[PDB]
This record gives structure tokens, C-alpha cells and sequence, in this order.
């Protein structure tokens, strides 16, 4: 944390491997006053990014887990998001740089004796592969080695810099002279003061980018932070002493670099000359070292623009130089590496293997992504990546703190004595000018990608992810969009039939079912309604393994349905509690499909009562009706007729009232599957006599604006003639035992003998409806002549009048409608609204 | 008789008009009857020849016409100009079959490519496409005006009499060409169609004559140029490629042949014109396509074949026997061209020269006429397309300050204000005359626009909505997937950085769109597929088995109308959101049972009004004689597969002491039935009551109160979940909760070890713990006093009484308390009065409390003491109060 996370393993990070490997070249190819600017811009990005990380981070009473966490909580997910984004891809880098660094520095070091194994950069390339490859073997092997390491590090990196301190200030010595040291000399300080410049990156912006990447304590304070034992007063007093520290420490190291060194070499132990017999002039008269020719033709062996590692041959003990910056480095890869595996894993935290069940997965990817980058191994290249990535964060981390101040967040109140809201503003903006300056198109990539992933993680569905499971996803999923449904309003183009099957128990009556599965397959809605008949205490245990019995029932056959069962005294208050309460939301019924009465006849005429009460409740509500009849009747598994292929038969339909286009789309729906994709299909209308031929050509053409792909047309102009005398014989002998005999007497005294049988018919009343009864059964010849052969049936069905039409007069039509077929027969009425359109908005 | 099907009753037959939204000839307007009162007791227009093929035609011919093709065909060979033209046709074959397929559903109005993508794709992507494709169309018009001034100075100059220089000249004829298009375009469709057949004319004239003249001998002049007449020998030559100079690649070719033919939505851009346009889009469309591609192939290959490719031009170069050593196929004819096409050097040949075509034909004015009409119609089909576009998306009110366009005028609401507009803009980028640098952008911007077309296709037959019934049935979803690919393909393949820039413009519209919020409703692919979404997860959800590992708190809560209580409403949704399902109840109590659009209507407002809060319910109302019996209703029906309730949610009845007794014998029946139902119960309770959006105390900080928790019975853990819930949002977040576990007072409590350990498996963080023993201890008298005095009216006093006539009395008051149970329920009596004391000691200063939920067997208790015992336990408390108890099932399972 103050080393091991701010000055050894952020030494690397901050003041350290970047800096005690290639910080004294960049101060010699700058000068003092530029490096001490540089170090001066730097220090202030990273005061003000911790004072604001500090301030945010004290709020409220603490709880370990991580520091990703900690920023979640107090800032919200919206932000968290996009900051631990940020700083996984940024830890990921910084480690593939780090260890790249520490790969070359020991290829160098072994490379001192003189032995090469196979090349200069390749070498690398290969040592690098197997030190990442070792720090992902060491992923999981101890915790308190970490800390006992850690304090190791720390004490060999003070003791390798006393080394340094004390072998730095060389004097006069040949040994010294064949890597230019000589001492103190204030002509020294006067051409240090100068700039000077060599190289691509001959520009103070590339010291500027050189110098970004060595300052992870701020981010030190923000990833490094969130291990203190008393989380009160100890993040803030750690983060001001550490940036302090390093500061100061940096700016000692500069002048001793600038004081003690020279700027060429001489490359000849022995390249010494006497006065007049040889050039020789410059400050180097005091040790006779001439570069004219050296100096013009970029010849500088050693010096200090000409090797990169000054101070290995400054130190008296190499050996322990080269053994701390080693170990410094590798904690501060570790360290790195282990911030990116926290942050995996605090994402993951909540598959798991082992005891902590740490995520091998983002450790992996964050060794895969260092992997990656550090094939390259050049630090030149690699360090403006990651200074560009860490400015990035810490700027979009201090503008959100900023904003959370500004806007009075619900519960943001932080206790930071020295937190100011401008600070924040002033960090973001200066933060974005010198990110921009940089480096261009890199940055403004990186910026594009941060607001891509800002704006593009935050539409998921399922926020939360509870319970990982099978069923803990699908439940989520499922939340997440039936609720994402209710801001989304109706128009005609997109209406459904969600449709309410009267089936009782599903294994009792199989073709209802498998009717009405063929046409709402995977379009719209379905439920299966059971009413329990009897009073009792609900409850149980027993009632719900019943309803699962029942859906492993529906689900065997593959059938998408849902299952509901309801208690109580009769089946129409059933029927209407399932009718005013079942479905959510935008996801409920508006047609029921009901079985026919086989036997309506022999049974007490209360139940026929009952059963047309049903269809008056079901228009009352708005509903659409459907009553399907078999020839015989309704009530491994059962095998139907509608699971068999169909043919080349045809699909007759007689719409002889408008009700809103119902009777014409629910066929139109069934041929759009591949058991009814090959019947022809035929629309019959009533009209007249002498203008049959105006007739056909006019409803072809209302056909052709639905655009619904029927063949053909037939006109019938003989519906108003009268029925057979053997046909409406039979429709008196039908309704003969319904007769009340009452058709000579007031209608209010004709209602009290209806007190106690209120489904007979009046005399007077069958002397009102005579014309439509007899219209109901020249019909059924008009059919029976027409459609002999047709593999479905479907006739548009009648309405009476709420207290003019009795239970019994009702119950006589539908009968007769449909008889002596071989009857799929559907009977279909609308709500008396379009469903049907020609527009387009 | 023989008289209509009809006439005899009330029912009507189909017709026309029941479904027609518009006025008429017929002023009176026709509908059919109601379900009530059935049920219930007591222009001039164009063709497809002339207003579809002929401007598609008109907009592909261009330039490369007659200047670019030969060289083309002379640097890459006949087969490669073949392969090249065959895949541009397969790319815009694909775009209009696609544009085909969705033209042909329901009736099109004016608006052109605006209109389909829009209302058959959704408002957001159309805003910004329409936006796009106008600002394209204006800048097209220059360009083309730009061009035409060009072959108009370069011919001038030709015949020696420049004015002040290449680039004013330049300035000033196009600035006069576009005025006159301008002056055209303003003086009706009728004269604007007759420019474009006289253009059509013209270019048929110069075809023909071309023609002709490719057949007669060779003259001299024509000899020395390398024009032979159709000779084998060059076409066998002129099959092979010969690549030349830095543009010479087959890249380099497609580059510059694609942009040629892409202009094929010139007529639908007016369908507002049209006569029938789902029968003149498509069929114009495709016919235009198939003649122009015809057209192309015959010039490369007649061309192909009759001059070669090196030609000095000089007429004393014909081959006399003693000088000059012949080469090629040119000294069978008697020429010779060694010298040249020794040191590459002469400016004749098809690869050396640009006016070729011209040449061969006969005459060469009548070529300069073809280019004239090519580059005018081109400008001409740009600026009323722009115009039309403009007019329709200014129509909508979809952006802040366009609206002021969109007036109309005489007849034909003709928008002179954006054939102004338009014309203003080019006129400002024709004064520069160096484009250039300006032309990639717009390329790429029409390019967008074929991706956002097929995209449309794709996605509305993916979907397949019952409304998506198209009567073209020549297409393939898969195809115009690919087709949109491939268009983004070429797209980045083409010029990337203009793509960088027209994707980002696309990107930022659609944002600025998606932010703005429009208001109105077309019918979309995308409701459809939210539709499928919520339906297709819903089944998925039921289809797997059931199992102990998902409880979740779902509630049901009664509020009524939801703006009446909405302290209730931000309670439950505060711990409810994201995480559980919720719904509101209201009973409406109603005589008889109906539904009138009045209902649909305050529903739908009901549901916007909740909408508009954030809040995540579903809204529903029930029609029953009293609250119970709906109260039961919903119980018994309410939810979908698994998504139902188990926990209800009901306010305190703060004025029972002066009701009707049969009203609180209803609330406390509907509380029985809950408990009898398996359910979890909530009662709410406030001090001071719960009956442009108005506050409330459960929307604002909270800061450093404590929640007090009385646990007194292991009920499953409810109890505790909770407050634990409420625990970790922002606003509760810094409250410390406080403990009062006397473990189990009726549930074998534990003494010390077991109380830490089963709150602790709760991961709850409790902070602290307390210990009560003290409930048997007699609380002071004053307090029992105030017991008695509200349970006085409500006594029957039958101490005298049998307990076997005692029922008599009840059968008509069935509220009132007997004597016997009130020695009966004595000691129960004298918890709830004496927990009252130690409450109003501790959480005098408590955000929240919680106690535990007194319980009473049925029949065992009378309704009005149970509700005696509720009152006296929270009473005389500043903070909101909650009680509870838990179905007595493990909750423990909800946690990962
Ligand atoms: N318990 C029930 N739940 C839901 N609907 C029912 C129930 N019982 C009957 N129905 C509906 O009533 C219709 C037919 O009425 P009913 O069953 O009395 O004639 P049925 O089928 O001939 O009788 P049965 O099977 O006894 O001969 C069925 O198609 C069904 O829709
Ligand atoms: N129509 C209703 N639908 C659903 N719940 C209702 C309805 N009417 C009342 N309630 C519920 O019953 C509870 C008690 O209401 P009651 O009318 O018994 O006393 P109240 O003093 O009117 O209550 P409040 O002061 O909360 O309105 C309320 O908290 C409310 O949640
Ligand atoms: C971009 C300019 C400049 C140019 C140069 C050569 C050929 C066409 C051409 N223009 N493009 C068009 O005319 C054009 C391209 C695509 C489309 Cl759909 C259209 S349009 N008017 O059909 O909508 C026009």
C-alpha cells in the first residue's frame, strides 16, 4: 500500500522500475527545469485525483470487498460499470508493460557476461513468455507470502537505494571515466540546464507520455486503497504521504542524475592523448576524452543519451542494484495482476473452484490480454497506452464524483473536510486537455470506446442476476420483459387473439386443445380454464401437486400453454371469476372457445340455463365467442384428428354478417401453417337475384385490400325462400316441450309464471321471432348441398336480444345450424370492431 | 321475395365503407351497430410506363456513359467489364426486390422512401434517415448541375472563345442552369414530365445514331485512328486484360463503374402522384433495371470489337512497301504504328482516348445532346425527390424548428418553400465548383439508405406479425440480411473515413430521436417483437419444473385508485423493483356486470400515471358487491403460470371505533381469508392517514434514524427479510438496525448462542441485539383502563347466558363480543397492552418499526376484539409501523 502499493510495487508504478530503469534518460535528454516540470504537472493530476477518490471513498461506514464495490455503492452502477471497465482493460496493460519491462532489464543483466542464446529482441519475447507464464502458475499459491514478500521488497529496495546514494557520487577514477562520471562540476550544471534532444520521440510531449505511466499511486489510492484496518482516517493520510514521498524522492533522484553524470563516453579505456599531440579539448581536458567524430557520427557507446543504464555502472554493489529493481519490478507486476483478477472476480464474486472459488476465468483473460500486448517488448511504444487508459479513468472518475456533488445525489453527503466541488471540475477539464494532447487518435479512440461502453452496458434487461441458476435466469428474464411490455401501445396492425379454453381437465377433451395449439402456436396467447365444482377450504397440499400433474401433462405433448384452476359453487362463476381476473398486464384474453352441449335435451333445462348465461356474460365482458361442435363429441395419449395432415380439401366459410373481420382471420391463421397450407379456400355471401353479377365482383375486391390470398367467391340469392315442409316440422317438434302457453296475456302478467321456470317460451314471443327461426334452418340445406366434403366448417353465429330470447329459443338455433354433418363445424362472432385494416398510417 | 340479404333485420351485411377511415362523395358516413345495441335489454395521375420507368431510367444513365466506359472495357478486356456490371446488378436487384416486398402493405401516401422505411420500421431510425437522404438529394442537384457546366465550357473552349477562365465560367453557367431547372420545377408536374420524355427523346436519338454509325467502312480520317469496322481478329484480341498506369487494377475499375448505377428510387420518391402505386412501383422498377443493364452490356461488347488499341493518328503513315517494318494485327490492313507503340507515345486508341464513342459514330453534336439530357435529367429527378421528402418529414413535427416547411399550396400542395430551400443550398455549394472532397460523403449517405431498406425487409418478415400480409411474394428474408451486409461492406470498402463520418451522423440522429421522445403511433415491427419477447420468455419460464430454490416476495396490494394512497405504492415498490413482481388492486363495486370503453380509458390512464413514477406494477380492477368478494377474486385468479402472488398488502382502517360493525367484520374477514388462503400479510399504519405528483416521506433522505425490529415468532424469516431488503438501497443505507430478539417468545426462544447464529445466516450485518423478558409482568393500570373503555360498546354481557343460546343473538349481530370470552381471552389480552409500553420507550426516535402480526382462530375470537388488539399495539407512534407474518416457508433460499 505505502510501498508494496504506493513507493516499491507503485515505485514501478510511480518512482520506481519505470523510473529506476529509464527515468535518468529522459532527465538528461530533458534537462532539470523540463523534467521538474514534467514531474510537477504529473504530481498535480494525481493530487487532485486523490483528494477527490479519498473524499468519495469516506463516505459511510465501510465493508471490505473491494474497491470496485466501494465505488459502486457510493456513485451508483451507471458509473461503476464504465470505471471498472476502464481500470480492468488499464491493470491488464500496465502488467503486460511492467513485466515486459522486467523481462528486458534481466536479459540485459544476464547479457553483462557476454552470452547470447538466441537474439536481441526475440530473447525478450521469449523470456517475457515465460515470466507471465510463471506469474499465471503463481496465481493461487499463498496469501501471507504476499505480505511477507511485500516487506522483503520494501527493505531491498531502501537498501539498493542507500547502495546507489552511496556509489552515485563517483570521483576521479579511469574506471569512472570509461562511463564519463566525473563528479561534481558546475559546468556540468550549466549544460544540464540546456535542452537537447535525440531521437523519434524528440519532443517534451514524448517525456510528458514517458513519465504518465510511472504515476499508479493516485490510481494506488483509488485500486490500493481499500485495505485499511480502520477505514476512518487512514485512506487519505496514506494517499497525501505516499504522493509526498514520491515527489520528493523523485525530484533527489534528478539531481543526483544531473549532478554526478556526463553526457558522453569515450568507448577506449585507454583513448587519452598528451598537449598539442592529439584533439582534445571541452570539460574532458580534465580527463582527456574526445568525441568530435564520436559526437558527429552518433558515436556515443556509453553516456548518457547512449546507454540506457547509467546508474548499474554509477553503483559500487551491481549486483544488489540489479536484485532490487528486479524484485521491485516483479511486485509491482504481481500487484497489478492481482488488482485485475480482484476486479474479475468482485464481478464474478457473487463458476467457482476451489475454497474462495476465485474466477480462474478473469485471470486468464487479464493474462491473455497481457499476453498479447507484450509480444511487442518495447517500452517506448507500450507506455503512452497505458498513461492514455489510466488519465482516461481517473478522469472520468473525478468528473462523476463531480457530477454526483453537483446534481444533490439521493445519498451522497461525503465527509471530506478539504472537498470541493471546482476541484473536481478543474481535475476533469485539465485531466481531458492533456489527455488530447498526448496523443490524438489514440486517445480519442480510447474516449470512443469508454463512451460505447458507458452508454452500451446499461440496456442489459436483467440488472441484477440474483441467485445464479437455471431458474433464477429464467425468472429474471421473464420479469424484465413483461414488464418492459406495459410502455408499449396498441394500434390495429398488431392485434392477437388471446383466446381462454373452457377444457376442464385437458386429458378429458384432446381437440380443443389441439385446435386451438395449431392457430396460437408461438403468435399469442393460450390458457386452459378447470373450475372445481363444490364448497370447500381451498388450500391443501394436494391441489397443487394436481396442477402439476396437469402441466407435465400439457408440456409432454409440446403444447404452449398455461394451466389455471379456481373454486366455486357452479361453473359460470367460475367461468367469470377466470374471465375478470386472469392474465397481466397487456397479456390478457379477449376470445373464449367453448365445447359443444351433446346432450341438451335429456338434462334438467337449469343447466342449458347455465351454459347460454355463459355466453351472455362473455359479451357482456367484450369478448369474442367460439363454440366448437364434433359429430362425436368432445369429452401414450390419445392421437386426434387435427395431428394428420388435411389434403387438398377446402375450407368453406359463410360470412353472412359483418362482425369485424374474426371470421375471416382465425382461417387465415390456420393455412399459414403446414397442415393447412394446401386446402383451397371459399368464401360464400347472401345477395340477390338480379344483380348477382355486381356482386361477385365487388366483394373480390374488398378481398384483394385485406390481402389474404382466398380463391374464390359464390353468391347465394335464395336465402329468404321458404324451408322444406319436412324441415320446419322438425324444428316445432324440437322446442314442443318448451312451450309455456301463455301467448294470450299481458307481458306483465306473463312474468310471474316465469318465477320459477325462466326458460320457456310465451306464445306471443313465437309469433315475434317466427321470420328468424325460419331462416336459421333453410341454412343448414343451404350447406349440406355445398359442403358435403369440406375438411372445416365455420358460419358466422347469431345474437338475441338480453331478455327478449329465452334459454330454450336460443339453445334451438345453434342445434340446427349445425346437424347431420360430419362436423368440424366452427360458429364465430366478433366484438363488432375492426381487426382488419387496408392502411398503412 | 326476392329482395336483398337484410332487409328483415338489424344486422347489416360487409361493405366498403364499415372499414373506409375517410370522407367521401357520400357526406353521410355509414357504421355498423354497436355490440350494446345488439345485445342489452331496453389530380392529374401517372401511369407506371411514365411515372416509374422513364425517371428510373433517366436518374441510372449518366456520364460514364459515353466518356469512361470504352476505356474501361479497352484496360480490363470484355469479361471483366461483364463480371463487373453482373455483380453491381446483383446488389441493386436485391435492394429492389426488398423495396418491392415492402411497398405492397396497406394503401401508401405520399412521402416516397421516408414513408415506407418509416411507418413499416418505426420513427426513430426514419427521422434521421429521412433527414439524410434530403440533405443527399439537394447536394446531388449541384453536383450534376456542376458536371453539365463543365461539358458545356470544355465545348466552348474546343471551338476558341473562353471568357475569364476555367473556373468562373464555370461558376456562371451553372448558376444559370440551376435558375432555369429551379424556374421549370415551379410551374407544375405537367411540364416537369414532359422535360423528362423530351430527355428520353433525345438520348434514344443519340443511341440510334451511335449505332449506325458503327457499321459503315472506314474513311481515312477514321483509318488512322484505329476504327476497322467489326473484325474478328479484334475481338479475339480484346478479351484479355492490359492493365496501364497507377488506376489500372480491377479494384480501380469497380470503384469507378458502381456509383454509375444506384439511382433507382427516382419514382417511388413521388408515390403521392401515382395511380395504383402497389401495381406501378415494383413493375417500373424492375423493368428499368433489366434495360439498362442491357443497354451497358451491348455498348462494351459492340465496342469491343472495332477499334484497337494503339493509333498514331497521322495519315502519311499508311503502310507503303519499302518503309516501315509492320507489327500487330494493324498491318493486316495496311497500317502501320511501330514508331508509337515502340516508345508509348501516341495520343490514339481506345486505351489513349476518352471521346472515342463519339468518333465512330457519324455525328458527333448529336453525342454532345446525350450528355446534356443525361446530366439534366439526373438534376432534375434530385431536386423533386428532395423536395417531396422534405415536405413529408416536416409533416410529422418530429424536430424543434423545421416545422415552418410543410405549407401546401393551390391544388397540389406543392412545398415552394422547400423547392426554395433546396435550391438556396445548392446555389451556396455550386459557387465553390471544387466537390471532389464532398462526394464520397454523399455516396456513402445513399448507401446507408439501401442498409436501412433491406434491414427493414429483414426484420418485419423475421418477426411476422398477423398484420404483415404483402401481396409481391417474390423475395427472401435471408437474401436482404445479406444484401444489408454487403451494402456496409462496400460501404467501409469504398472510402473509410467518409463511412467513419456517416455512420457516426446516422448514430448521433438516432440518439437525439430515441431522447426526444415523439409522440404518435404508427404500428412497428419492433412492438411486435417486444410482443414475442415477453410471451416467448413467458413460456420458456413455465416450461421448466418447479423447485424450493426460487422464492421471491411477490405482492399484491390494495390501493384503490393508485393516486389516492401512493405512500403505500412507494413502499412496496422501493423493495419490490427489479427483483419481484408486483400489482396493484381496485374494486369497483358496480350493480350488475359490464365493461364500457369509460373503463378501458381511466385503465389505460391508470397505468400512464404509473408509468410516469417509475414504478414497476401492473394495474387491475375488478367489478364486485362489496371489497371482500373482489378481494377474493383477485386472490383466487390473478398472475400467469409461475408470476403470482403470495404476500398481500393492506392499510390500517383508522376509523373503526365510528363505522357500520359490519364494515370492520369485512376487513377482518378479508384478513382471515388471506391467512386462509397460505398467504403473507402486511398491514400498513401512519399517524396521520394514507387517503404536479404530490411527495411523500418514503422518496426523501432518511440519514442517520435507526429501524427497530420486534421479533417474537419463527414465522420462516419474512419478518426479517424485509428490512433487511429495505436495507440496501441509497436512501436507507446509513441507518443502523437495531435488534429486539427475545429469540422465540412462542417459539421455544434461545437463550444466548442460538440467537447470533440464526441472524447471522441472514448475512444482515445486524449491528445489535436487545433482550425483553418482561412481557408477563402486569403493565400499569392506567393503560388496561383505556383497554376497557373501547371494547365497552361492542359487549353483549351474556355472562348468564348458556353457551348454546349464546349463538342465537349473533345471527343478526355477529360482531359482538360474548362474556365468556372475555375471561377466555384475558392473558393474550394483556401482551399487546404491555408490549405497547416497552415500544413507546425505545423507537420513539426509529424511521421504521416491525412487529410481529397477532394472529386469531376463526370462531375462537370476535372480529371486533381481533380488532381491538391491532389498535392498541401501535398507537401513539410518530413513525410509519409495519406488521408481519410469514407463510411459514424457508425464505432462506432467495439468497446466492
Ligand atoms: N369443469 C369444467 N370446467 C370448465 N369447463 C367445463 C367444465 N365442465 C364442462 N365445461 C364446458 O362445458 C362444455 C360441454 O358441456 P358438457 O360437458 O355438460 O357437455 P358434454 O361434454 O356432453 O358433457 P359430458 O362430457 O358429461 O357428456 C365443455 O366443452 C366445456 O367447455
Ligand atoms: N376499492 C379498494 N380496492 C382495494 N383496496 C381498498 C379499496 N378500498 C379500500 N381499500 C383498502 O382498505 C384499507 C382500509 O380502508 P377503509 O375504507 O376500511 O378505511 P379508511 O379509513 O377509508 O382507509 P384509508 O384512510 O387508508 O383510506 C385501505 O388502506 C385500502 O388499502
Ligand atoms: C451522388 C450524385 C453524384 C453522381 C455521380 C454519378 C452518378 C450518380 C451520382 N449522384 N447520385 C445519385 O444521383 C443518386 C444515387 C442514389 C440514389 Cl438512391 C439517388 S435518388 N434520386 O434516386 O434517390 C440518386
Amino acid at each position: 500500500g505505502w510501498v508494496k502499493g504506493v513507493m516499491i510495487r507503485c515505485m514501478l508504478n510511480i518512482w520506481g522500475v519505470i523510473l529506476y530503469l529509464r527515468l535518468p534518460w529522459i532527465t538528461a535528454q530533458a534537462g532539470i527545469v523540463l523534467t521538474w516540470i514534467i514531474i510537477l504537472l504529473s504530481v498535480t493530476v494525481t493530487s487532485i485525483t486523490g483528494l477527490s477518490i479519498s473524499a468519495i471513498s469516506t463516505n459511510g461506514k465501510v465493508k471490505s470487498g473491494g474497491t470496485y464495490f466501494l465505488i459502486s455503492r457510493s456513485l451508483g452502477p451507471e458509473l461503476g460499470g464504465s470505471i471498472g471497465l476502464i481500470f480492468a482493460f488499464a491493470n491488464a496493460v500496465g502488467v503486460a508493460m511492467h513485466t515486459v519491462g522486467f523481462a528486458e532489464t534481466v536479459r540485459d543483466l544476464l547479457q553483462e557476461y557476454g552470452a547470447p542464446i538466441v537474439d536481441p529482441i526475440n530473447d525478450i519475447r521469449i523470456i517475457a513468455v515465460v515470466s507471465v507464464t510463471v506469474l499465471l502458475a503463481i496465481s493461487l499459491a499463498g496469501m501471507e507470502w504476499e505480505s511477507k514478500a511485500q516487506v522483503l521488497f520494501f527493505l531491498v529496495i531502501m537498501v539498493s537505494f542507500a547502495n546507489y546514494l552511496v556509489g552515485t557520487l563517483i570521483p576521479p577514477s579511469e574506471d569512472k571515466a570509461s562511463k564519463g562520471f566525473f563528479s561534481y562540476r558546475a559546468d556540468i550544471f550549466v549544460q544540464n540546464l540546456v535542452p537537447d534532444w535525440r531521437g523519434p520521440d524528440g519532443t517534451f510531449f514524448g517525456m510528458f507520455s514517458i513519465f504518465f505511466p510511472s504515476a499508479t499511486g493516485i490510481l494506488a489510492g483509488a485500486n490500493i486503497s481499500g485495505d485499511l484496518k480502520d477505514p476512518a482516517i487512514a485512506i487519505p493520510k496514506g494517499t497525501l504521504m505516499a504522493i509526498f514521498w514520491t515527489t520528493i524522492s523523485y525530484l533527489a533522484i534528478s539531481a543526483t542524475i544531473g549532478s554526478c553524470v556526463v553526457r558522453d563516453a569515450s568507448g577506449v579505456l585507454n583513448d587519452t592523448v598528451t598537449p598539442g599531440w592529439g584533439a582534445c579539448e571541452g570539460l574532458a581536458c580534465s580527463y582527456g576524452w574526445n568525441f568530435t567524430e564520436c559526437t558527429q557520427q552518433h558515436s556515443c557507446h556509453y553516456g548518457l543519451i547512449n546507454y540506457y543504464q547509467t546508474m548499474s555502472m554509477v553503483s559500487g554493489f551491481a549486483p544488489l542494484i540489479t536484485a532490487g529493481i528486479f524484485g521491485a519490478t516483479l511486485s509491482s507486476a504481481l500487484a497489478c495482476l492481482v488488482s485485475a483478477a480482484k476486479v474479475f472476480q468482485c464481478l464474478c464474486e457473487d463458476k467457482g473452484y476451489g475454497k474462495n472459488k476465485e474466477p480462474v476465468r478473469g485471470y486468464l483473460l487479464a493474462y491473455a490480454i497481457a499476453v498479447a500486448f507484450i509480444i511487442i517488448a518495447e517500452l517506448n511504444t507500450i507506455a503512452p497506452i497505458i498513461s492514455n487508459f489510466f488519465l482516461c479513468s481517473y478522469a472520468l472518475i473525478n468528473f462523476s464524483c463531480f457530477h454526483a456533488s453537483i446534481t444533490n445525489s439521493p445519498g451522497w453527503r461525503p465527509s471530506f473536510q478539504y472537498y470541493n466541488k471546482w476541484a473536481a471540475l478543474f481535475g476533469a477539464i485539465i485531466s481531458v486537455v492533456i489527455m488530447f494532447l498526448l496523443t490524438w487518435w489514440a486517445a480519442l479512440i480510447a474516449i470512443g470506446v469508454v463512451l460505447f461502453l458507458l452508454l452500451y452496458v446499461i440496456y442489459k434487461k436483467p440488472e441484477v442476476n440474483w441467485g445464479s441458476s437455471v431458474q433464477a435466469g429464467s425468472y429474471n428474464l421473464a420479469l424484465s420483459y413483461s414488464v418492459g411490455l406495459n410502455e408499449v401501445e396498441d394500434h390495429i396492425k398488431n392485434y392477437r387473439p388471446q383466446c381462454l379454453v373452457l377444457t376442464g381437465p385437458p386429458n378429458f377433451r384432446p381437440a380443443l386443445v389441439d385446435f386451438v395449439g395449431t392457430f396460437t402456436r408461438n403468435l399469442s396467447l393460450m390458457i386452459c380454464g378447470h373450475v372445481l365444482i363444490g364448497p370447500h377450504k381451498q388450500r391443501m397440499p394436494e391441489l397443487q401437486l394436481i396442477a402439476n400433474g396437469h402441466t407435465k401433462w400439457l408440456n409432454k405433448r409440446k403444447i404452449k400453454a398455461f394451466y389455471s384452476d379456481v373454486i366455486a359453487e357452479d361453473l359460470r362463476r367460475g367461468v367469470q371469476i377466470l374471465m375478470q381476473a386472469a392474465g397481466l398486464g397487456r397479456m390478457k384474453p379477449n376470445i373464449l372457445v367453448v365445447g359443444f352441449k351433446k346432450n341438451w335435451q335429456s338434462a334438467h333445462p337449469a343447466t342449458v340455463e347455465d351454459y347460454i348465461g355463459i355466453l351472455h356474460d362473455a359479451f357482456d365482458f367484450n369478448y369474442g365467442v367460439c363454440v366448437m361442435r364434433m359429430r362425436e363429441g368432445l369429452n401414450e395419449q390419445a392421437t386426434t384428428i387435427f395431428q394428420s395432415e388435411q389434403g387438398k380439401k377446402t375450407i368453406d366459410i359463410y360470412w353472412l354478417f359483418d362482425d369485424g373481420g374474426l371470421t375471416l382471420l382465425i382461417p387465415y391463421l390456420l393455412g399459414r401453417k403446414r397442415r393447412w397450407s394446401k386446402c383451397k379456400i371459399r368464401v360464400f355471401v347472401g345477395g340477390q337475384i338480379n344483380r348477382m353479377d355486381q356482386e361477385r365482383k365487388a366483394i373480390i375486391s374488398l378481398l384483394s385490400k385485406f390481402r389474404l390470398g382466398f380463391h374464390e367467391v359464390h353468391i347465394l340469392p335464395d336465402i329468404n325462400q321458404n324451408p322444406r315442409a319436412e324441415h320446419t316440422k322438425r324444428f316445432e317438434d324440437m322446442i314442443a316441450p318448451f312451450r309455456l302457453n301463455d301467448g294470450f296475456k299481458d307481458e306483465a302478467t306473463v312474468n310471474e309464471m316465469r318465477r320459477d321456470c325462466p326458460w320457456k317460451i310465451s306464445d306471443e314471443e313465437i309469433t315475434k321471432n317466427r321470420v328468424k327461426s325460419l331462416r336459421q334452418v333453410r341454412l343448414n340445406e343451404i350447406v349440406l348441398d355445398y359442403s358435403r366434403d369440406a375438411a372445416l366448417i365455420v358460419i358466422t353465429l347469431p345474437i338475441g336480444r338480453k331478455g327478449k330470447c329465452p334459454s330454450s329459443l336460443y339453445m334451438a338455433w345453434l342445434e340446427t345450424l349445425s346437424q347431420d354433418l360430419r362436423p368440424p363445424v366452427i360458429l364465430i362472432r366478433g366484438n363488432q370492431e375492426n381487426v382488419l385494416t387496408f392502411y398503412c398510417q
